[PDB]
């Protein structure tokens, strides 16, 4: 043929990454997919393409313990955990933690909240103006799952703006010094809430964790209980919040997408798992160590460094998804990484599923005359390695339904 060669080099975890990382995502699967981050907080390799995430979430030579890093014979002296979460641990401890809190967000008991959860939304719904611009982000993507999880975990929602500060300190690219202080806090608050339910308890999860901790240290221990407390608090509120905005804004970008759901609005099973594979709201897994010598596409990633999976990467791979960057919500897909994969899988999964159907659902059909306020480039990201999240969403919401 005849033919002119375009190169274009992306900025990774700087300038334009925030406002749209997916081009940057696209160059590092097919000519960079195992790439060591020279990050001011030392090297982190990052996994793009999906066959190769797909194999390191299974991969027992990855494991979700720190001490990988340090020489074998330092391992005793010290912790295993920073905070005693299960996703931060391997088997046993993982098994023993995952088991007690399995049978609670189980398929089917999830399903039972769907009511509920309708309520919530709509309630919001009823209550929001027809012609202000208003913040989608905080009015609405944040209250559905921080709302939902509360209820859930029996945690005062009077505290919602508290914690959330805190959780989000934690979520973002913040000092050390900063997220230090909000897990104290975190922990500090969660510490006296468990201490107040001794006193007084209720049927949510905390009460019912808190009951296994006093009465099987070995089950429980405090440290465990608090820290499983933290975990589902954050994951609670810092991950649906961002299914349901970049799930929104890809149906106002998309107005062939939003036109298809609004003549058939049983496809919004469908469209969430498209959301969820074209923006996925857990951009990288948090951080595996190798625990020895692993190679992936042809690359060797030493023993003692640190691993992110390329979530949000790895689910727009050509080799896995037919044209990858359409936006179609009438596929019917398996597979896809944006809740992750093997032992650790999303433990919300379900819940996280009827958040976004639901919060997505239930707004464009009360609001047929959604948009954006602002511009597409006006809107500010979250800087966080973690998350791909809007900071807020200003729109319209226009007229109700008739
Ligand atoms: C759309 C929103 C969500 C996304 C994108 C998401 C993504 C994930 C991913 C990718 C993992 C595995 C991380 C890894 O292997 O490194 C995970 C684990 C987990 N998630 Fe979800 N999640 C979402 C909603 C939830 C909700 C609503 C909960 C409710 C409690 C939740 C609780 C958990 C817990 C406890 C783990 C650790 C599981 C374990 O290690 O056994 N997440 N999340
Ligand atoms: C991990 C390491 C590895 C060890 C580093 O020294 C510090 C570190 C921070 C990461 C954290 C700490 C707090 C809890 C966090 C923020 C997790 C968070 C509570 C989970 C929410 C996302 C998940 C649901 C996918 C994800 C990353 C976790």
């Amino acid at each position: 043929a005849l033919t002119t060669t375009g190169t274009e080099q992306h900025d990774l975890f700087s300038g334009t990454f925030w406002q749209n990382p997916h081009p940057a995502y696209a160059a590092l699967r097919a000519e960079d997919p195992v790439r060591k981050l020279a990050l001011p907080d030392g090297p982190v390799w990052l996994l793009t393409r999906y066959a190769d995430v797909r194999e390191a979430f299974v991969d027992p030579r990855l494991s979700k313990d720190w001490r990988h890093t340090l020489p074998e014979d330092q391992r005793a002296d010290m912790p295993a955990t920073p905070t005693p979460m299960m996703i931060l641990m391997d088997p046993p401890d993982h098994t023993r933690l995952r088991k007690l809190v399995g049978r609670s967000f189980a398929v089917r008991r999830m399903n039972e909240l769907e009511p509920r959860i309708t309520e919530i939304a709509d309630g919001l719904l009823a209550g929001l103006p027809t012609d202000g611009p208003v913040d989608l982000m905080r009015e609405y993507a944040f209250q559905i799952p921080v709302q939902v999880i509360c209820e859930l975990l029996g945690v005062p929602a009077e505290d919602r703006d508290d914690f959330s500060a805190w959780s989000s300190v934690l979520v973002d690219d913040s000092p050390a010094d900063d997220k230090n202080a909000a897990m104290g806090k975190l922990h500090g608050y969660l510490s006296d809430l468990l201490e107040r339910k001794r006193t007084e308890p209720d049927d949510a999860l905390l009460s019912s964790l808190l009951a296994v901790s006093d009465e099987d240290g070995d089950r429980l221990s405090q440290e465990e209980l608090v820290a499983m407390a933290m975990l589902l608090l954050i994951a609670g509120h810092e991950t649906t919040v961002n299914l349901i905005g970049n799930g929104v804004l890809a149906l106002l970008t998309h107005p062939d997408q939003r036109k298809l759901l609004a003549e058939d609005p049983s496809l919004i099973s469908s469209a969430v798992e498209e959301f969820l594979r074209f923006d996925s709201p857990v951009s990288q897994a948090p951080i595996r160590f190798t625990a020895e010598d692993v190679t992936y596409s042809g690359v060797t990633i030493p023993a003692g460094e640190m691993v992110m999976l390329g979530l949000a990467a790895a689910n727009r791979d050509a080799d896995w998804m037919p044209e990858p960057d359409r936006l179609d919500i009438t596929r019917d897909a398996s597979g896809g990484v944006f809740f992750g994969h093997g032992i650790h899988f999303c433990l919300g999964a379900q819940l996280a599923r009827l958040e976004g159907r639901v919060a997505i659902g239930r707004l464009f059909a009360d609001r047929p005359e959604l948009a954006l306020a602002v511009g597409l480039d006006e809107l500010v990201y979250r800087e966080s390695t973690l998350v791909r999240g809007l900071s807020r969403m200003p729109v319209t919401m226009g007229p109700r339904s008739a």
